[PDB]
């Protein structure tokens, strides 16, 4: 949820409705709506980092995020709208 996203420092770079540095979270939910393993896929990107999906600015690995929190964040992102 938003509190967890704040606690794990996701909000420096992402808001729900609009693009900041990384993509708007609802835009992530929209893109992955039909991907079956979307939540585990996104949790993997949160833990390990991402580049090239949205631009050439990489998201660094979020080394302080626990497995359970990465999955809770991915799950929450997917519900957005
Ligand atoms: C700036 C330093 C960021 C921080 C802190 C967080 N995110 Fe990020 N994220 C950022 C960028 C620039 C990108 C695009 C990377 C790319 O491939 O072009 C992303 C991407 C994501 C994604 C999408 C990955 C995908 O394969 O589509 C997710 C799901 C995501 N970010 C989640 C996320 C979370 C939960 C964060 C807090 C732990 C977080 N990001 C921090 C920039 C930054």
């Amino acid at each position: 949820d938003a509190d967890l996203a704040k606690k794990n420092n996701c909000i420096a770079c992402h808001q729900v409705e609009t693009k900041v540095v990384g993509p708007a979270l609802k835009d992530i939910a929209a893109k992955y709506a039909d991907k079956d393993d979307a939540a585990t896929y996104l949790a993997g990107k949160i833990k390990g980092g991402s580049s090239g999906v949205w631009g050439q600015i990489p998201m660094p690995p979020n080394v302080n995020v626990s497995d359970a929190d990465a999955k809770a964040l991915a799950d929450w992102i997917l519900t957005l709208k």
